């Protein structure tokens, strides 16, 4: 029947599952039509896992693929591939037009959501199975956008974080509550709620959800949103650890003040992710990623903690480097693999590939899951963008 | 069991679902074998939706693709693609040879129909599952042809509009009634029945069907056919609104006379489409498309009304422009997505692509469905036919 | 449960279903890897129909495709494609190595059979589902070979005609009786049994099978084999009609003597096919194909009769020309589409494509089924072998 | 329910099933993106058989395919293809990153295992369905590696041989016992246990497994490991027959001493394979492969015996040559096709293709199964590596 959160598979670290690298096949002499894309993420039903991403209505090599740097356009679609299929034209499935996306399976059907339209009056449409069952219009009229990673479904309701408002100022997130793709309520996020883009979300137990977000205007600390799906409420916090997770960021521990103090820098950011261990009642361990560099989007390093991230300033504990500091690392995303016996959470890593400013842009995706005792290996792309034809 | 019409999902406007644009992948350097095609449409079972179209036994780029402007030839086939698969050779499924097509799912099996043969003695064959169960010969011996959009199945019987006769004069439509692909009766269309090509058809309630057609000889107003599937009868009308839906057309409201008065121009036309909202007993709102231009096939504009289109001359109400007037827009088609709880109707738009008179010809397909409160965005192709290799 | 012959769908003629033409996609500029092949045929389960053929371990365009004229080699395999999929590399499924093939579904599993090995000691292996369950060795040690069209399964047993012996002399056919792919008996063909290659076989009622074969040494009349699956017996006849079906052949009616008189020419031949109408008790109409030319493999013409073909010399009745006499036509094959209500038989046509003697060789496949009242249209390829790259 | 070993299909020899040869499609003019690979093997569930192999994150033709000679790198993944699909990019499924692999189906789910990481601290991860359920770290810190052929599942537990330690000295194998992908015990291999790489494993009856391995340091005789899955024990032996199966090897019978005497040469080796006939209680016949040459990896020859291979020095009995001595032959692997009535074992042959030392490297795969009475035909590739583009 309905999907709900189970206790997770035992595991005390992150180890590599797989990597997809389509543009290895886009060199001189190759015969493949690969799909350049950005903002990828994975979502799973109990039958299959799928790689979702936002394409550009074009393949590489190809004469139109010079637009792949744009964030928003009439060409972008939420597409997906079965997880493990390489990212080629024939493997691709188009779900909805739009330039911001999310998707999640509720036990019976896929829900797909994208935002579509001009910056000042965009509309989120939600697709349930084959039908568009929901529509949610822009409420601040300034780039309505969503998670760029999977949403979370519990007991037949799916929970989606949207934000609308300036990228460099106050923009308030909302939680949309959907049943069969129709928006049946909006939860107001209380507490610390002046920012919260591109949230990566996971259930922390049977009835609660925790989202790790990006503050693009005010702070190098990541906002966190917790949802109590029974009470129907959501509260925002600021991640308190001295190990600041956003990029760019100042040195560790140097933001003076309370947990929820912004600090003086804070401009810019990148979507971050986390994974966890849990029982039916509570989360027992958390796993976090951030870049090697504190000013550029390069590298990826893993950390862990058994503390509550909204109320401890202790540094996180180092797991090790998953992408060397010389390698572009951009978004990362959380997801959960439902199982019959236990569930498992994972972090995906968008290893970025680009020829430069407003030139060809795409990525390779590496996946790490909660299992084992030590980090097993770092990941590379071995794709030189100059060699892409 | 059998498919029948349900009440529709709530919705008060048209919003974009998705777009397919295969020839974005047919530029210099690309690795894809795309499928040039015309007269596309979508039909759905409860498991899957499919994009149907008439191909030319060729792919683009390719040395034989210069024939894709022809309407009828021994090369054309009704093919289909899972909806969301891009239109490439490996994704294509061939169903029947022929140069006019339709298809619909009855709850248990696909029915596929095409017309095949020389202009003066063509034969419609109907395929049910894997077998050809029905054959219907030409009765006026002058291009037997059909809807170029999905047929409608109710309680195990499927209803198909055919026409046979001169393109610039009187040609009488018939309704074929099929059970498992075998033609078990013909309903005579009474009333206004001297034309009626390329009908887009939707159930208006539990037991009635309404088709919106093209008068190619006499009128800029669109013919409408209503079928009472219980009584086994069909009656033709002329759409009465001052907002004439065909192309070319005179200015709005300027056809003098009764509802069913032709007007003085009327030569030519294009296949049009509509969508609707309904309960089990009656249709509550209708949605219509026409071109921006009143003399060329360019642009697409949406309208709506709560009036009966066969008995009111009130202008329709503007929803907005879905394809800018500078963009070729050709056929459009209706279809319905069956759901477990509710059904949903949609309009697809054939955005035409061609190098010129008797040169390479194909299209991009944009899809809008009944949902939400306002139009979300217009569609473009960003394909320049000169760049197609 | 098990497959058995049902009464057929009503139909009094042959009308076109579809055509596959992969090498339309093998011209200059094309992006497809098409599969050159020969001896194709179709076989169906109740879920799906499939196009089987013998490939050459190569695709076109390609530097190794110059071997596709060979009849037998270590490169050839029995491969298949879902019926309606075009014949490209990614759509292909390899079943067994070998250079003579057949396949049929028994209601539960596919049986696949090929002959493999050197001319003087070849072995037929039979694959049932995923396993090789049967092996049948050469008994005359001179090119053991089989039908190159589907076999027939009745009540859990499948029936396969093999021949072994000189191509220009006496070679006796056997009927192999298989259960789950294991050869459980051999039926000796009595009567007229000195030749019988490449048999096209169809059930004539609930318990009998009729095969139409090729005499390569002695006669322009086609041999016919009837199998009584209950009694476990098979008897050979010579087709008696004045309308000789093989190529080359003398003029109609000019073979003097009894039904089973060879006539003076008779050297050479081509695989022919037939279709039929039947009830559970008896065959009511037969449909036959032969070439337009009486000396070359060009064109295809349809005929019918309600007579017993082993005991009447009446000419057959003309249906019309399905492939014009200027178009190469090579093998043709019978097959049957099982249905829940009724079955349907069909003829496929191998429209040959070649650059010349021991150069590139392949084909296009056109399909006609028993339905309707008149022939609907002839078929062409519009492939010029010189344009294949 | 659970998979367990059945009695095998009757058969007294090895006959060819099929061959996959993707790089036939990688010549000048071809349109295919083929997948260069090494260490392939086949594993089957009751629904499907699959070809597994270790890829290099690249396709051929292509500018990055010059790395395909490396044994271990961050690019390699365990991928698979449905058996009979040709080895192209669109057909490929990625399961896990890593450079040593194995996989087996337990009746309900696939288990996939790879080793990943640096030479001195590699980690085996095990994937069960969609989840990584098991992790097993390196215990000798010197290239943890596994079978490169299918594992064996009996009554819900799967058995995997791993080895860790020097390639030219003593390295002790362990048997990992897995349930739903989690390592629930390790069986210590007693007896002759100082080597044992790349084991090909088959059940010998209802409760016992026999593995045929490679001694890379000490002996031209192959090690054999037997597992009693009920008692939970494993014992190593040295294959005693005078017909030494490894490459390179001295002349037959010339190793002086007991069964378990190494002999004086013994350096180097290749993965070998075997097939068998069995009842529920015991193995009745064994089938073995080795190269034609006793110093190079070229050719393949089949043998059989009804003796116990750990306790008889009798020569094996010749079946015949499956790959001529002029053709590179590298790894071979065992696998078993589960059936509803009977099981069947087979040998696959990695026919190697390479341009030379540290240049492009891949293979063709030929498959032989236990059936029939005599060998049917030898296999070739007819791929000249110089012609690969
Ligand atoms: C989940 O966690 C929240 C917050 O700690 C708690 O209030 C709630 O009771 C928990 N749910 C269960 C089922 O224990
Ligand atoms: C459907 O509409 C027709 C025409 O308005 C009407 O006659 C018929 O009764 C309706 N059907 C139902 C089930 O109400
Ligand atoms: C099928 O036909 C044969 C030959 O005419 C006849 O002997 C047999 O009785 C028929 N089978 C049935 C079930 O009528
Ligand atoms: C399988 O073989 C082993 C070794 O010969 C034997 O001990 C065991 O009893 C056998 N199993 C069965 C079920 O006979
Ligand atoms: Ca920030
Ligand atoms: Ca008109
Ligand atoms: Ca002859
Ligand atoms: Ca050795």
């Amino acid at each position: 029947e309905w999907r709900f959160p189970k206790s997770t598979c035992p595991g005390r670290s992150l180890q590599k599952m797989l990597q997809l690298n389509p543009h290895r096949h886009a060199t001189a002499g190759s015969q493949a039509a690969t799909i350049p894309n950005r903002e990828p993420f994975i979502s799973c039903s109990q039958d299959e896992c799928r790689l979702f991403t936002l394409d550009h209505d074009v393949s590489t090599p190809g004469a139109y693929d010079g637009i792949t740097w744009e964030d928003r356009s009439k060409r972008r679609r939420l597409v997906s591939f079965p997880l493990g299929s390489e990212l080629t034209l024939d493997n691709m499935k188009v779900h909805l037009s739009g330039w911001s996306g999310t998707a999640c399976h509720d036990g019976k059907e896929w829900t797909y959501a994208t935002v579509n339209g001009p910056d000042n009056s965009a509309v989120m449409r939600l697709k349930y199975g084959d039908q568009i069952r929901g529509s949610f219009p822009s409420y601040a009229n300034n780039i309505l956008r969503t998670q760029e990673s999977e949403c979370v479904c519990i007991d037949g309701k799916c929970y989606i974080i949207v934000i609308d408002g300036p990228a460099g100022g106050t923009a308030t997130p909302k939680v949309l509550v959907t049943r069969e793709g129709e928006v049946t309520s909006e939860i107001i996020v209380t507490g610390r709620n002046k920012m919260g883009e591109e949230c990566s979300c996971l259930a922390t137990n049977r009835t609660w959800i925790e989202c790790l977000c990006r503050d693009n205007a005010f702070s190098a600390k990541r906002p966190i949103i917790r949802i109590d799906t029974v009470a129907g409420t959501a509260r925002g916090y600021l991640m308190c650890s001295d190990t600041y997770l956003d990029t760019p960021r100042p040195a560790d521990g140097s933001i003076t003040g309370s947990c929820e103090t912004d600090g003086t820098s804070g401009g810019g950011g990148v979507k971050g992710a986390f994974a966890l261990s849990r029982t039916t009642e509570a989360t027992t361990e958390r796993f976090y990623v951030r870049t090697v560099s504190s000013s550029a989007r390069s590298g990826a390093v893993f950390y862990k903690t058994t503390d509550d991230p909204t109320e401890s300033n202790n540094p996180l504990t180092l797991i090790g480097t998953a992408v060397g500091g010389a390698i572009p690392m951009w978004y990362s995303f959380s997801f959960e693999i439902p199982g019959k016996v236990c569930d498992q959470t994972c972090i995906g890593l968008e290893m970025g590939l680009t020829m430069g400013h407003q030139l060809w842009t795409s990525n390779s995706v590496a996946v790490y899951c909660v299992i084992g005792d030590n980090l097993d290996w770092d990941s590379t792309t071995d794709v030189v963008p100059a060699d892409i034809v």
